[PDB]
DNA sequence: GGGACACATGTTACAG
DNA sequence: TGTAACATGTGTCCCC
């Protein structure tokens, strides 16, 4: 029995050496992410770089209850900003006419994989498609508004999002816990210029 | 030497057994720290805290990022509406801008068991309540302060004394023989924000 | 020469 | 069973 001995030892090996170059390659991820704090005068070992991670986690997780205050805070003061810019009536019609708003109509509707956030979607303003990316998969389901057409912006660089291209933007109005997207009251050709000018 | 052999080898192990403990219970301490992983049923190995606190420590550099944003563009709206009030730039006045004195009404004020000489106010600012503590219940008792309007530096960091939460503090001189409150001359409305009189 | 490392085996849990 | 995850002890390397 000692063909068996050469392979089962042969097989314990690459087990650990897996195991191993894991772990090991784990922590150095952790020494990227730590501050350095000091002068080259401690050598960055395992032993050190644990611990840093360790003392960094809870000077974040006592960061922790400020942030919440602030984002507390910053709900007021959006609420506050929302009614001062009420009364700031000073937009020159020519700084309108720069943004290009347009009634889209869906044509895909594909979720992201790892994404709770984003929606992959393609769209059609007449002759011309694109496809752009949205925020709003916790609240709109992929499968319901396939066909049916949307407000966006038009006019925009293409910027890349997620590994994905989304020349475009779309318009929706939030109150936090629940968004809605913006949608013309009767059907029109889609791909439509929106106006202010009464003509 | 066969003695200085083992010698040799008996400090080496411990050597060894003492890093190796100390990278382990670095692991176990992470490991404390980590959130639930949505899952009741979940094996922690080490390769997988390991993982698990990068990407813990990765949410957290954003979040701790994101309120640092946050803090920058709050900082810059006081900015804004403190130069917006005061229209006559002055450099001398700076320094007390800073500070926001407002004139509160009294709604209710009750003496706060355990203390000899604390009283507990619940100050109206027309637009919202507020409930801060003062320490004049040995000069002033809780029936008189009713409906008085009084000044008080409305901005000041809350500080928790006595298990209840000051916003802000009222205002008071005292001439060591007497003690009194601050109080506008003419009856303003609740709210009214305090400001250097000049032309 | 002592501290950190990677590597090849012995032990336990109880996978898949 | 035979992995998968934790354990120990020994040899190479480093410092400049």
């Amino acid at each position: 029995s000692l063909a068996k001995e050469r392979q089962k030892k042969d097989n314990h090996n690459l087990i650990e050496r897996r195991r191993r170059f894991n772990i090991n390659d784990r922590i150095k991820e952790l020494g990227t992410l730590i501050p350095k704090s000091n002068d080259p005068d401690m050598r960055w070992n395992k032993g050190t770089i644990l611990k840093a991670s360790v003392d960094y986690i809870r000077k974040l997780q006592r960061e922790q209850q400020r942030a919440k205050e602030l984002e507390n805070r910053q709900k007021k003061l959006e609420h506050a900003c929302r009614h001062l810019l009420l009364r700031i009536q000073e937009l020159g019609i020519e700084d309108f006419l720069k943004v290009d708003l347009r009634v889209a109509k869906v044509l895909s509707a594909e979720r992201v994989e790892g994404s709770e956030k984003l929606l992959k979607l393609t769209l059609s303003l007449g002759d011309e498609e694109r496809t752009v990316v949205a925020g709003i998969a916790k609240y709109y389901t992929p499968e319901e508004l396939v066909g049916k057409k949307i407000v966006i912006v038009a006019n925009l660089k293409p910027r890349k999002i997620f590994g994905i291209e989304s020349q475009g933007m779309i318009l929706a109005a939030s109150d936090g816990e629940n968004l809605s997207v913006i949608v013309p009251d009767r059907d029109v050709k889609e791909g439509a210029k929106l106006s202010a000018a009464l003509e």
